[PDB]
């Protein structure tokens, strides 16, 4: 009896043998995942179809031997950004996937912007599932944050000392219900360049304009004036930053605000999590005391060879609700250079603190069937990129983020 | 939510046009006798992935409106010879379907013969499911009853006269368990015309050779007896025959023998029913009063506008074990030239007296699902074509052969 | 020996049985009009393969006979606008194709307003010949007087009453030379629409916002002041309007303005190619000598079945170079509902007092082959569109537009 | 300007990755031997679509690195055998390609003896080209030759031990003419090993009853008598031996027996091209004089590495023609294992004795465009597997066989 990937990769015609190749990486990976938390076979097959039809003719070329065809630059490998198993109370897991779509030419002088690939992912899916995709909040913010082809070509002076001319990043939620749900992120350093502006009122005059035309309510100033201080300005660093949102009805979307920082102390980044104090709550402390709890946990180890650990790269991600005057935030430790031994080893026994042991038995099952190579080898650093944190109402938001593309690393 | 061969139908890449077109006629058909008895969607999607992969590339051209394209002749129309949903007690319905595998350019000077369709499906077949087609029956068999490319094209000059010049016919049974499984028929008109020689005798030869080289127990005296007289061979038309045998373990598959009589009276067919009183037991007359019963039933009444019934068109296949010393028959009335109406009353009612009422339900579901004509049109001749019955062991055997392609009629 | 299209439909895999069907009825039309001028068969191969990578998969689906599945509306019928075989003095004719991209579901939820089509088209194009398809005024032109799709989903209530919802339309010359250049036309009636602002103005504002950006030279003055007044805007209907571009060096590229009229004398027809009497020259007569010829000509046969002729139906188009300041009328008599063998006798016999006689032949020879129903039929309306007139610094620019799918409308 | 095997790449769908990674490879060198003798550009078209469309598909998996996915084993590297730019005198100089077609799971238990790869290549072939592909002789010859799919399953145990279980070779004749014209090879080995007897035999009453069948005249007692001896026979591998014929008219074809030597000296080759001193004429020695110079030039050289030659492997092909009582040899040195840089200067140097400067060129040509390793590389072994020589009754016939797939082996 073949599996869902393995029949399928007998039986489908692919149009291009690229696509076959990130079938042959990428939809074991995503299989196993679907089947180690029960995606039922069938809606393996239709999201393994979607993956298939939407995605993949969407995820630019692929890793030959010394990336040579890779022409779309990027600080990190070709693929997926991720993908993103995430757990939470209540044995509720659910498969997620995030892509920067791009052309089968993106990067080369007939799409040098990656313009169309993100459109062409959101028509295809929409003819895919009818009535899935309500565009309402794309319609009002791709003239503010994002930049169409013709103005960035009119001012390619302007963005071309940019070396990640990354613009729209497109994550899937592959529902268990078979009904994927788009969700899109602005990056507006494009915008804030060519306009010569702040990311911060160019983000935040957006949303105000969205507010007004819409009424519904976003609270977003505590964001403004922390992120814009100067003992913020001075850690961070601004120009990696995005605005994300659902490609849904508006009156139930969210407008999450994302930026990075490189901090010394876990003290430090306790500004990040809190907005500089501004943003305190019952569950503000709750987050904070497990992800500085897992944060000395994975800093207490070495590095691979000895190198030392200067500063902690992490990331950070507030969100703004429609109904409510709530935003609250979600942090992220970059691990892309540890002991894959030493990560799996920080999540699985957070997990057990947690009594996730479903999941624990999920996290390893996951592990060994889609990543050999933390097996094969003592020294493995390619599995994990980011272990994410953030607590709500009644659970914490862990997600386990990974290179489904490591394959192509060993 | 749509139903799988909608949402593939949505997302599968076609090789050609045509098997886009047959897959708009024949999908639905296949797909609603599979969720109309409950074939779980999983296997829908395998068993329709099958049919989009190995059958209809073998399938041949789609007929347009004049036909002009079919170069292939038969008395048939194109496509399928029937779709065999099979009932039997228990609530025990299995699909099937038979195909004379048909080459894209079969019946035209690059394909006289239409040899390779059938190996190409066999091979095709067999590459899907590893292990599950055993070719020893096919390999002995194929020497003596059928006729390859190059035999066939050396003497041309004697078989050019003959109209239907079919050799292989290929049945899926499309398993519950996913699992189809393939059953081959080789008519011997082309080598016993070649070869100059009786029927009879090629084939009764042919399964002596199988009997001596494989050492099983093929039970063939009494129907060559009986095929052999001159009352028979006065009423049935000898040259549309054909035998029989599973594509299996040769310990496991059968040797059906199949021919076809017009015959004046019930009591003169019970002779084929019974190979003129030599086989004979206490099912054999069980399941000829039931024929008898439907028999007179459907020939009860008229034809579409008042044209007289001469004779009766029945069909009747015989079949010889392996383990045991037995042969069975199964008769068929063809009901080509019919009232759906009458037609369907007859079916539902018979059905109704064996009390197959879960069964009664599954056909006229079956019928307005995958057949509207029967009731947008009062005169409606095109859904049915044979209602065969047989009556093993323990139940009858009664398969109801449709046209999935009478839409196309319409 | 097969001729590129035959062997090509034989050879070629087709994405889409769409695609195969527009083969089946285009690449005949425009293999026989390249074929017949002499375009080399290694150029019609590449043109041919172009029309199937770039064109085909961006034409739309194929009429079926009620036309159901067509869902993009319009006036026309679907496939191309025109095939445009252009003639000039010294036998110099080439082949060029007018198209209005439609995606595969533009016109229906999931594309709206086919709003990919045309950048997809331009995108395949310019990856076939890189360094062919310069961006600039398109850059420019795209935001003043086409609408985007997110613009046009936020004020769907104000362009939703309006049938024709045409926004960017392609013509390909099919040069001799195997580089196809390609053009693009832009009406603003959907951009007049929502800004609520004449026609007039948003085309004349965009023209000198880019004549001040880029500095050159696009006299537009007399144009506007003709356009402007009031016994113009009685006659002709002013929302048929667009202007148009080469996508190419800027300092090489014209625009043209374009409009419609329904005129009752040639005398007041007079004005659309003079402005009014402001655009006036020695040339400007010599064309309008010829265009009120043919006229006459053509318009004094009667229409088939005796309906009555109350208007004519003519179209106008003037053109504005960079390097000087000049613009040239361009006139066209729409003949959609004629004889076509009184408008094929018009055609010729216009060519013979020219001494066009190579052209003759060509002319004939291209309707004999390609259009067949011309002489099957003697009573036929389908073969030509538009009859187009121009007299240039040279000679006459006579362009016979037909539709290549006529043979679908029989 | 592209060229046919860049645009063709650029623009064309493959069926299959592999097909894909196959143009990559041979289309190059294919494209190079075309358009480096004058192939013209829609021939070159037309030719690259018959290889994309006709022997890729039927060419069997791409090798990976490992070579892990070729199933079908054989001493020779993956793809074709050669692709064997032939020279005669007048500057004639042609295209053709030998593969054994393997189908995509040959060697595999869905097609363990490789049955139809070669008939679909056929079938392929003569419906691209309808009338172009006489079946008689291979009609003829497959039942004494060769050994179909069920009667290689039935004798399984006996062809088991045999490592290269070939039974069919198809050369194509790239004609100029764009009419490529198949040649097809039958190998008796596996009918040799089944029916236990000797391929002389075999063969010979094959040949046999076919003269008498046909009436035609295949003279072929001397090489029945020279093949029979045994001074022969402990020389030379008889297992190693074919037969080949023209799928044509066969009153144009030719039957040409092939087999292999293990020679010490060039005398006591002189057999083989003489069947012992029965086959002797005018020109027997002619081509021998050649082939001994040649022999000695390319064998005075050593080994790379210093290993020791203690043998030579020729290769021989006898010919009978059918109007006529007469058989020809043809002679070839395996350079396999041999200077690149060596090879290429016995070849260019043999031409330039014989004064082919022309062909000289076109030789370098080829080799710096095709085949850059032998000037990248001093040491290289990897462009030329056979030398072939034989004077026909105006000049040599000298075929300098490649390897296209070299680059694979870099
Ligand atoms: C918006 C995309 C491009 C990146 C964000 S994915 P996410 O998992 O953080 O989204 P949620 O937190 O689950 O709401
Ligand atoms: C052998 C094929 C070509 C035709 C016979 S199909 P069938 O339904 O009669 O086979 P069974 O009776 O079910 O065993
Ligand atoms: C701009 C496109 C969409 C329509 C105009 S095509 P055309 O033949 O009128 O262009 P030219 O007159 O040849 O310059
Ligand atoms: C018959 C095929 C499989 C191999 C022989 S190819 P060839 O070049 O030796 O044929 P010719 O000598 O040119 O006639």
């Amino acid at each position: 009896s073949p599996s869902p990937w393995d029949f399928l990769g007998r039986v489908l015609q692919f149009q291009h043998g690229d696509h076959k190749r990130w079938w042959d990486v990428l939809a074991p990976v995503f299989g196993i995942s679907m089947a180690s938390i029960g995606y039922k076979l069938d809606v393996q097959y239709r999201h393994l179809l979607v993956l298939y039809d939407a995605v993949i003719p969407n995820m630019g070329p692929f890793p030959n031997s010394n990336a040579s065809n890779i022409t779309w630059t990027s600080p990190f490998p070709p693929g997926p950004l991720e993908a993103s198993v995430n757990y939470q109370a209540g044995e509720s897991s659910m498969f997620r996937f995030t892509i920067e779509p791009v052309g089968p030419h993106a990067g080369t002088p007939a799409d040098p912007v990656n313009e169309l690939a993100a459109k062409q992912l959101m028509q295809r899916l929409g003819q895919l599932q009818p009535g899935g995709v309500d565009s309402t909040m794309f319609d009002h913010f791709y003239p503010l944050l994002c930049v169409d082809g013709p103005e960035a070509r009119r001012q390619w002076d302007s963005i071309a000392h940019i070396y990640h001319k990354c613009h729209t990043v497109t994550a899937l939620d592959m529902q268990r219900s078979a009904a994927c749900t788009l969700k899109t992120a602005f990056p507006p350093l494009l915008r804030s360049t060519i306009m010569n502006t702040s990311m911060v009122d160019i983000m935040f005059d957006a949303v105000e304009s969205f507010r007004k035309q819409s009424g519904l309510y976003f609270d977003y100033t505590k964001i403004k004036e922390f992120m814009s201080e100067e003992k913020t300005h001075e850690t961070m660093m601004v120009d990696r930053s995005y605005l994300s949102f659902d490609c849904l009805d508006p009156a139930k979307s969210r407008i999450k605000i994302y930026t990075e920082a490189k901090v010394k102390t876990l003290e430090e980044a306790y500004s990040f999590w809190s907005l500089g104090g501004r943003l305190s709550g019952p569950e503000i402390d709750y987050g904070f005391k497990i992800v500085s709890q897992m944060w000395d946990a994975i800093y207490s180890k070495e590095l691979p060879g000895g190198k030392q650990r200067e500063n902690n790269h992490i990331q950070i991600n507030w969100e703004m609700s429609a109904k409510d005057s709530s935003v609250a935030p979600k942090l992220y430790l970059t691990v892309i250079e540890d002991y894959d031994a030493y990560v799996s080893s920080a999540i699985v026994d957070l997990f057990t603190g947690l009594g996730w042991a479903a999941h624990v038995q999920t996290h390893k099952k996951i592990e060994k069937e889609a990543y050999p190579m933390c097996d094969a080898n003592p020294q493995s650093t390619h599995a994990y990129v980011w272990i994410s944190l953030a607590y709500k109402k009644t659970g914490p938001y862990i997600t386990v983020y990974t290179n489904p593309g490591a394959s192509i690393l060993e």
